């Protein structure tokens, strides 16, 4: 383990995240669950059916399917739409999860090609979407996490939804971070989800569960999704350990996304005041942003190390070197709100002394 | 369904480990500290020690934890198809990949399957010898769908040396490997060592919740970890399954002998009933199939009642066949929790009903 990561691990509080990712997260979700509650069974029965209906309702879709991962969930979605439209081409942002974080799973597992829309360092434009040829599916990710978490205005999404529909293109939402976006949009999950044909949501990002996903959409779409779920080896006999925990952290945190967002905006303001330091976006539209430092990790890590060792407050857990700067991702959760004012003020003065 | 109900409502059973409920997870976690670090996307805490543990148990270079055997085994077949430039694999007609996975192997991979033998029996060595060049032969020990029948160890040896001769990779579906060791009088390592790759399960005989290990050569496992991510099986945190798998492995690893002996006890009681038999006649593991003369219409009422009256579960479902109906029995911890007299009074009532 490197010096920076070490120093962040040995902190007693953090600005980002929910706390340590440990066995206690599962034990806490289960501590009041009756030992006699019956397990789900290969994608039906107890626990799973009510959870799926719940989240079909939350997203305002005909049905919803619990998956072990969003990786599996979104590959399946795209394949279903590709099959329905007899079109083997899908389009999305160049830094889409399916493109860069799944060992090319979509393309290795299905005869599907991808058009990367726009540029890597920005949102795709409405003109770029209108310039697309006949494709099966456009995937949008709200927000675009890989560029710090930027998203189009709600009215832009309305226009894209009408366009695609008027053109026969299926619109899929990568809503890994959908809950996080609701404060800024001033909309419910169903109002955002209603613009799309299908939706993926996660239970381990903003919500801070352990793992697992929901893919939601029309009834027939979900039926097919359940067959692919079995083909993929995701139709486990028992997925309750993730469903019970998922629902628990959902009920726990569904109404905290607003505070996480206000807090993120506060943190960004503090960071942007530092010489040699900025956020992207400058003003967050959610609980997240990227934090950029001029100079490379070999220059900046030691400063952060010292700051963190001394204060016992985690600002930065890792850096990623880029061209003349280095970057880390901040996502605000329960951890920040456990830092009292004096603990924030003392950390930030010490951080101010470093930069 | 009324039979299922009658079975679910019993306070003891001859089959299985007991109710599949949340308690099974909480029991496994009762002694794990809250502060234990999660695994992280296939590496780190919990997962690495588990994989190393099961590489050693199976005598292989490495091992990889999978959320399922459906996923594990498909991945193993593809890696061998790739390593061999051969797009055909072979196995028994009721192989789990053929009948219980919605054609996943063939839908997700440019692979074709040859079925070796006849559905109702073990394949023969001559049938293996008549196979064209293939990437992989998969053997299931025992063949579950025909009652749990398996070839003598000398025959497994012959077959392994033959496939080594022809450059055919040999893979074991070992979902029930542990249940067989008593019969074989062999270690897991001694059985596994006749194969190129091995899949084992943590929810069959061991009675955990879910999860699988795929073990094999270091190279093979590296590539299998890539496919695990492609598949969406490389979850940020698999510890709920891993920790529970270990809990139950440790708890039940040395009980396969008693399950096998207990299985034999049950089949003996069953075969002595008129209008009842088992396949195989004498179990070679903790399992067998149970056949009742007559159709489910005639038989399911009789079972239903015996179970309602006794509160002892013998049978939870019947499959209707020509002139008889069948069910699968797999002994775990539930048999041992019913005292002898209680099982004797259940059988006695059963004896009256048949």
């Amino acid at each position: 383990m490197n010096r920076l990561r070490t120093s962040f691990q040995q902190t007693t509080g953090q600005i980002s995240g929910h706390g340590k990712r440990n066995v206690g997260v599962l034990k806490t979700a289960f501590a009041a669950v009756a030992d006699e509650m019956a397990s789900d069974q290969y994608g039906t029965g107890a626990i799973i059916e009510p959870f799926e209906q719940k989240f079909a309702d939350v997203l305002g879709m005909d049905d919803a399917v619990f998956f072990p991962s969003g990786t599996m969930a979104q590959q399946v979605a795209l394949r279903i739409w590709s099959d329905e439209t007899d079109n083997r081409t899908v389009a999305y942002h160049p830094l889409c999860h399916l493109e860069i974080h799944e060992q090319d799973g979509l393309k290795e597992l299905h005869p599907i090609e991808t058009i990367l829309v726009g540029a890597a360092d920005r949102l795709m434009t409405l003109d770029e979407i209108k310039a697309l040829p006949d494709i099966a599916c456009l995937l949008l990710e709200l927000p675009q996490r890989e560029i710090g978490g930027v998203a189009p205005a709600f009215s832009e999404l309305e226009t894209i939804s009408r366009y695609c529909r008027e053109r026969g293109i299926r619109l899929h939402l990568d809503g890994a971070r959908l809950f996080e976006m609701l404060p800024y949009y001033e909309k419910t999950a169903a109002e955002i989800a209603g613009l799309f044909d299908s939706i993926y949501i996660s239970f381990y990002k903003g919500l801070g569960g352990i793992a697992g996903a929901i893919l939601a959409g029309p009834a027939a779409f979900c039926q097919t999704a359940r067959i692919w779920k079995r083909r993929y080896g995701g139709d486990l006999i028992s997925l309750y350990p993730y469903i019970v925990s998922a629902d628990y952290y959902y009920e726990l945190r569904k109404d905290r996304m607003g505070q996480y967002y206000e807090q993120a905006k506060q943190l960004a303001e503090q960071f942007n005041a530092l010489p040699g330091v900025h956020t992207t976006p400058e003003v967050p539209v959610s609980n997240m942003f990227h934090l950029h430092f001029d100079g490379q990790a070999a220059d900046i890590s030691p400063k952060l190390e010292q700051v963190q060792e001394e204060t016992g407050l985690g600002f930065v857990g890792y850096l990623v070197d880029k061209d003349g700067y280095c970057s880390t991702e901040i996502s605000v959760g329960d951890a920040y709100g456990e830092l009292d004012q004096q603990t924030r003020d003392a950390g930030f003065a010490r951080l101010r002394q470093a930069f």
